[PDB]
C-alpha cells in the first residue's frame, strides 16, 4: 500500500498554498 501517504503529502501541495493565501 502507498496510496495513502500520497494523500497526506498530496493534501499538503493545497496546504502549501494555504500558506500564503492566508
Amino acid at each position: 500500500v502507498e496510496e495513502k501517504s500520497i494523500d497526506l503529502i498530496q493534501k499538503w501541495e493545497e496546504k502549501s498554498r494555504e500558506f500564503i493565501g492566508s
